[PDB]
């Protein structure tokens, strides 16, 4: 399948070259995975979601995204236009406010829920869990991300937006997760990306157009907006039969363009996210 005039990120993650704009994918697109938006919930009722999406767990007083952000994130991942895995179904899990604060403990009281909640769900592809926030170092919130990829889970995180090191920050510097940098649509590592050995691979991350609350769209930027592409392309890897929950993130390093990024401090990975479909 082709995707004409998409956002540049989609044909990135399809391309060898920086400079299009078509997103070439298996047509499969995530069918029969899941994937958990654990952010600020997700606008459901967006159309863009053509009824995939379920808010399945909040920790305050509404599940609904009354931020923006996981709408965002969760749209990249799987909506009709702007999204990888375009036959994904989506869960959301709102650990964040509205204004894109959660206290840790609740990160991680989300992060177990996920574990559970698979075993609730039909998921015979595959589960992938997309974590696009963080804060400092804890090693408590890093365990409950070890223990969301250990209970098979492909496991996708924010590198941060520090221009800093990220095994300072968690859930990034958990070893055992898939820990994601961000780019931009001229192959520049953004300008904001942490770095640092405990990176995995990079997404398209700098202007990225996704959904909005309200019905609407806005594009922004952060390795909050690259981590849903990880996430939503391991699901479809998933459902092609390409790798696994447990194998996803050495499987898209093995896969990634491998030397073509600017400013790879040395010692960072300079790993791309594609899918291999063209070429
Ligand atoms: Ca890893």
């Amino acid at each position: 399948a082709a995707q004409t005039n998409a956002p540049w990120g989609l044909a990135r993650i399809s391309s060898t070259s920086p400079g299009t704009s078509t997103y070439y994918y298996d047509e499969s697109a995530g069918q029969g995975s899941c994937v958990y938006v654990i952010d600020t919930g997700i606008e459901a009722s967006h159309p863009e979601f053509e009824g995939r999406a379920q808010m399945v767990k909040t920790y305050y007083y509404s599940s609904r995204d009354g931020n923006g952000h996981g709408t965002h994130c969760a749209g990249t991942v799987g909506s009709r236009t702007y999204g990888v895995a375009k036959k994904t179904q989506l869960f959301g899990v709102k650990v964040l406010d509205d204004n894109g604060s959660g206290q840790y403990s609740t990160i991680i009281a989300g992060m177990d829920f996920v574990a559970s909640d698979k075993n609730n769900r039909n998921c015979p592809k595959g589960v992938v869990a997309s974590l696009s926030l963080g804060g400092g170092y804890s090693s408590s919130v890093n365990s409950a991300a070890a223990r969301l990829q250990s209970s098979g889970v492909m496991v996708a995180v924010a590198a941060g937006n520090n221009n800093a090191d990220a095994r300072n920050y968690s859930p990034a510097s958990e070893p055992s997760v898939c820990t994601v940098g961000a780019s931009d649509r001229y192959d520049r590592r953004s300008s904001f990306s942490n770095y640092g050995s405990v990176l995995d691979i990079f997404g398209p991350g700098t202007d990225i157009l996704s959904t909005w609350i309200g019905g609407s769209t806005r594009s922004i930027s952060g390795t909050s907006m690259a981590t849903p592409h990880v996430a939503g392309l391991a699901a479809y890897l998933m459902t092609l039969g390409k790798t696994t929950a447990a194998s996803a993130c050495r499987y898209i390093a093995d896969t990634a363009n491998k030397g073509d990024l600017s400013n790879i401090p040395f010692g960072t990975v300079n790993l791309l996210a594609y899918n291999n479909y063209q070429a």
